[PDB]
């Protein structure tokens, strides 16, 4: 029974095969046929290639080897080689050329998916060319989703020999009869085959696949749309920043490029984001996601007038501050976009763009109380449960599992009433003991956020709507300003309490605005829909935010 | 008696002043004078500035109004404006032109030395054009020196109105008496003056820091060269990555741009690059300060073989990987600047270029076990005294502060003998039971070293001597590449162990290498001689590190 899938590199987990630009090259430029794969192969275990490929030598002492051996073949094929002839110019564009084989790629993260254990096993070059990162980035994009990487430069070791066969089921802690390994070299597959490893040869990648599901029973082809990669916890960079004496912030730090600061909602987690941190990172930002003040790893001080959006605002300055970030890209999501709409008003020279999903601008009526202007809702009315301190704490926190199981609904899933809470006596009167679990989240997903509440409860959470006349008089200063940064309103369909039409006037504050809009899509926009939001994120961020 | 320092920023902190571009303009364009200093002043405490420093509006849209008033004025005066009159672009090179006054912050810098409690107080704008950045960077700079920055348009307040100076001395928490107040402006400088506080109009810089040492009796004026800004600890932003289950990496991190990776030596911090940090963040790069494996708060597993070079690299590998970098710049110093050589050999593809100071890049002989040639350097003897596991650990963990004392000294303070240091029985039985305090380190400094030595003790440090025979097997599988990426040798004249000399062949085995030199240093290279490294660093990162 299979229980490990091998893939190659080259030819396998990325296309076009950085090989077939030698024949390619030949065709282009007229050259006897096969030419320059013969100058690449002279030799055999004992010519240049070979030893750039155990690591003898590196890529940029191997370009006059292959340059010697590209004349040597011409002068015995009675040819010339023409004028302008670079070695390094192909090798350049050819591995610039090759991009991940994405079907080959999806295979192999739901074999990983199904138990299996994956391994990529590679004939590759110590690379110190001046444009080394484009393989870099490629190698460590690919390496993520596999349990091993085994590279012939790495381990002195080369396919064909069958000692870096060996070398494979030792580090797979594997017997053979347990392999599938596929390869697009023939030769590369005989040593394998011989130990006895099921083995495809690779051509076309949906016939290797077909012949791949065949082998292990796993539907690998024509399968649904996966989710984009999430983050496993103890696998990020976890950054702390002191912001005042009482008072620090946690965040989770993945990529390079201009910051990314994503500001979570009620009542979240950095862990919110964790479909778009991989993917926002891949698109060459620098994502900085947040554990909001009173959350999980931040701090979580009692007082009320922590929490108001005057503080919050200027600790997060701070944050960027001690970090030494003079801008970052702020996004938000239900109260973090609230916090987003009030860091571009107040602080635009820390802001280098601005996005939220569901939450509205809506600028301050000086004219109203925020209480009237609440009351007026009646979606709103859970808002005046959440006022007096320790009665939704006491809710809330009663039984963890169950207050985000219920919380944490698709818009099909019986989502929870908000209105007539209050006259109802909780979140929670109408609800089941036992929620079942939503199709957004898994039992270990929602097992996190019981874990991240455990430490500080609901108060510090509770805390951002007990400053609603605070909030109130802080955003009447601002009423004569405008949002001309630029800025992103992503609405939700059947979000039905931050409500698309909510967002209607913005264009009177922001009249630059961009929008982003996702249909068929709850309050919970991350987890609800991840595939869009990193579409229109990705799409904005590389339009208006450099 | 004086206890406060309050600076203006235009016209005082950084220079040119914005304001007298507006002469200038009316000047390079032959229009009437003063004529756009009239309109930039229009209405006074009712007119569009004045809105736009009290925060009501932001840059952008008082831009327009700005040019309505230019528009008025020039009506009156019976002028022409040019056909391509721009109120933007004047700003946008105004303030793009204005650059820190040094001499101004080394003064203010000085009396914060002294006690002084220091602040910026301006009159400024919610800045929301395209190139905001420039001012945030300037800002950001700047306001890290002072206990407050009082910033107008966040204040709802305005130089000259008499709340803006009451509203100083409460954030100050002093009494006029007891504040000396400096502006380029004398009408915002006559309500300082009326409540009693000491008051410099500053037209030159040099006048006003005459006028500044007399009144406040510290000398700021041709005062030797300061040393570069350093970090405090609790300031900073600590990261944390898991690299396998029992290993954690510990960082501190400042700035955006390249990431730069920086590797302390035996028996070292992050903290040992206290005086780079921000530094090389100003200079435009994302420094990662390590605390290396062993050591400060990363993990410190007891076994020698968790030690070796390979497995240190590999690490570091990981460390890249989890952060979602495909490169660093990596810069080591002593042990640290070895790993970074092996960095370069290894993997050259995720380093974007390597330097090391003192530390030189010697390849293994094969033909010599690398006992023999440690035994044959006299100046190497303390190694021998460092390989019997417990014995160097008891001597060096028996009185941290004597430890550090005795190690962390200049060329001309009785350094430290190295050799017969097993025939003498230790590295401290000739030295001094209370050691006196190196020039280069304050008393504070020094418990810092000790507090963080608490933890883990010596085990894991003098484990990195511990792997020689290790590091030279994997060392010769490297011997017939060369080092072919951007490369930096920084010799220091005075450190006896890691002699400029022994560097004299690196060009064999890295023909591109480029060189640094410093005299009268001794080991301790960073604290040393702080300044000339930065400036050795910052010109190679920007010539070959991007
Ligand atoms: O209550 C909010 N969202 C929310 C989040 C979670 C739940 N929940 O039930 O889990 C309910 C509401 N909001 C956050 C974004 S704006 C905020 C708001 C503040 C002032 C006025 C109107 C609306 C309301
Ligand atoms: O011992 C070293 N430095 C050092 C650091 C601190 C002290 N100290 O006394 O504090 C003494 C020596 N070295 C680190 C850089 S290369 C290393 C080395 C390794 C192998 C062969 C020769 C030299 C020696």
């Amino acid at each position: 029974t299979l229980r490990a899938a091998v893939f190659d590199l080259d030819g396998v987990l990325a296309l076009p095969a950085v090989f077939g630009v030698l024949g390619r090259t030949e065709e282009a430029l007229a050259l006897p046929r096969g030419l320059l794969n013969d100058a690449f192969q002279k030799g055999g275990p004992e010519g240049a290639t070979t030893r750039l490929m155990k690591g003898e030598i590196t890529l940029s002492q191997w370009i006059p080897l292959m340059e010697e051996n590209c004349r040597k073949c011409s002068e015995t094929a009675k040819v010339c080689l023409p004028k302008n002839f670079s070695i390094k110019e192909i090798f350049d564009k050819a591995i610039s050329a090759r991009k991940i084989n994405r079907p080959m790629l999806q295979a192999a993260l739901m074999l990983r998916k199904k138990g299996f254990t994956t391994a990529i096993l590679t004939n590759t070059w110590l690379d110190d060319r001046a444009e080394r990162d484009g393989l870099a980035q490629l190698m460590c994009e690919l390496k993520m989703h596999f349990d091993f990487l085994i590279e012939s430069c790495q381990v002195g070791m080369v396919k064909p020999e069958p000692q870096i066969y060996k070398f494979l089921l030792d580090t797979l802690k594997a017997s053979p009869s347990e392999v599938v390994f596929l390869d697009d070299i023939g030769a590369n597959l005989k040593p394998a085959r011989d130990l006895g490893m099921v083995t495809i040869l690779v051509q076309d990648t949906d016939t290797a696949l077909k012949e791949l599901e065949k082998v292990t029973g796993i539907q690998l082809l024509n399968t649904p749309a996966p989710l984009p990669t999430s983050c496993n916890p103890s696998d990020m960079s976890h950054g702390y920043v002191t912001v005042k004496p009482r008072v620090r912030l946690h965040f989770v730090e993945l990529g390079s490029g201009p910051a990314v600061c994503l500001c979570h909602g009620f009542p979240e987690s950095w862990y919110s984001w964790r479909y778009q941190i991989p993917a926002l990172a891949q698109a060459g930002y620098r994502v900085l996601a947040m554990d909001m003040k009173g959350y999980g790893e931040s701090s979580a001080p009692p007082e009320i007038e922590e929490y108001c959006m005057e503080v919050l605002c200027k600790e997060m300055v701070t944050f960027l501050d001690k970090l030494g970030l003079s801008q970052a890209v702020f996004i938000g999501h239900d109260w973090g976009g609230m916090l987003v709409w009030y860091m571009a008003l107040f602080y635009p020279e820390r802001v280098r763009a601005v996005a939220s999903l569901n939450t509205p601008f809506i600028p301050a009526n000086p004219n109203m109380s925020p209480l009237e202007s609440i009351k007026a809702n009646p979606v709103f009315d859970y808002q005046l449960y959440f006022q007096e301190p320790g009665v939704a704490e006491a809710e809330l926190e009663q039984n963890l599992s169950r207050t985000f199981k219920s919380l944490f609904r698709a818009s099909d899933e019986s989502v929870l009433s908000m209105h007539k809470v209050c006259e109802a006596g909780g979140l929670f009167v109408n609800s089941p003991e036992e929620p079942s679990l939503s199709r957004m989240v898994t039992e270990e997903e929602i097992q996190f956020y019981v874990q991240q509440f455990k430490k500080s409860g609901f108060r510090g959470p509770l805390n951002w709507y007990r400053n609603m006349e605070r909030n109130w008089k802080w955003a009447c200063k601002s009423l004569g300003r405008k949002i001309l940064i630029p800025a992103l309103m992503v609405t939700a369909e059947k979000d039905f309490v931050l409500v698309p039409q909510m967002s209607q006037h913005m264009e009177d504050w922001i009249p630059h605005l961009k929008r982003g809009h996702i249909e068929d899509c709850g309050h919970w926009t991350q987890m609800d829909k991840p595939t869009e939001v990193n579409q229109i994120l990705i799409k904005w961020l590389d339009s208006d935010a450099r």
